[PDB]
């Protein structure tokens, strides 16, 4: 996360790490207590066996109390995620068993199966572990940074066109650059306590307001979402 600042540990419970090989790699939610959703990119050339979901935690390099980890029983990747696109950057894991919900794991809910994505101007929040710098800097700890949802015309101006109709930019509130970096991928944009946004990709520079952070936009796969879980429940 760029310009964002360290949240009180335990305080946004339902953030989810996924590991490969014991490293911080993406973000992504608790949607349910064996359902965790990130961003399909994160997956890609990745042997599922070496990988890890930890939930309940702040400080990932430390053996939390409040951790809890689990294995990745199935990876669903959306159907129309595909190369040479950049589209439809999402997918589920089903966990190898049910996270404990308390004070430091819960769940955080989707939009409506109707609802629209939010406003330019809305203010929002995004959450993670990626790199504090374009130095690879880690945080030390959970980060968060306040953005706004940019006109998705102005959006798609500054992407000299790539923009898609289920894509959703960010801008800063302010003239700091605020947003997301590597490894924050997975991890939801939240708007009024629903998942607006999931992070999938910018420009050369993190935060870079010539290149505005794209989200993927939720409300758009609400639906296939819930197919997804429902037919392994
Ligand atoms: C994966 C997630 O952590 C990462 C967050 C944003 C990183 N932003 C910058 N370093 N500036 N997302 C990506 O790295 C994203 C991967 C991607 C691939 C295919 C479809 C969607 C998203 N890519 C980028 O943000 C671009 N900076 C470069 C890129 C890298 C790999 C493939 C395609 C483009
Ligand atoms: C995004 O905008 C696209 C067009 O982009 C503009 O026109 C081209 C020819 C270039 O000059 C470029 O620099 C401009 O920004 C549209 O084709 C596309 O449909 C738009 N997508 C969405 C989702 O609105
Ligand atoms: C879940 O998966 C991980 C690694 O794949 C493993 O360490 C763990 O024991 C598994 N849990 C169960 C209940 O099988
Ligand atoms: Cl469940």
């Amino acid at each position: 996360i760029i310009g964002g600042h360290e949240v009180t540990p335990h305080s946004r419970p339902y953030m989810a790490s996924v590991r490969f090989g014991g490293q911080h790699h993406c973000g992504g939610f608790l949607l349910r207590a064996r359902w965790v959703v990130s961003a399909a990119h994160c997956f890609s050339h990745r042997d599922l066996r070496t990988g890890l979901v930890v939930l309940g935690a702040h400080v990932l390099s430390t053996a939390e109390p409040t951790q809890q980890v689990f294995g990745i029983d199935a990876l669903t990747t959306h159907p129309d995620y595909h190369p040479m696109t950049h589209a439809n950057d999402i997918c589920l894991l089903r966990l190898n068993g049910s996270a404990v919900l308390g004070p430091a794991v819960g769940l955080l809910r989707l939009p409506g199966r109707r609802a629209r994505p939010p406003t330019a101007g809305t203010r929002c929040r995004v959450a993670g572990w990626g790199f504090v710098s374009d130095f690879e800097e880690l945080p030390p700890g959970l980060m968060e940074a306040k953005v706004r949802v940019l006109d998705p015309d102005v959006c798609n101006s500054s992407w000299k066109g790539h923009l898609t109709l289920t894509m959703l930019c960010t801008r800063s509130g302010d003239s700091h650059r605020r947003g997301f970096c590597s490894a924050d991928s997975g991890g939801p944009l939240v708007c009024r306590n629903r998942a607006h946004g999931l992070v999938s990709f910018s420009g050369l520079w993190c935060g870079d307001p010539k290149t505005p952070d794209v989200y993927t936009q939720v409300s758009a796969f609400v639906a296939w979402i819930w197919d997804v879980v429902r037919r392994s429940s």
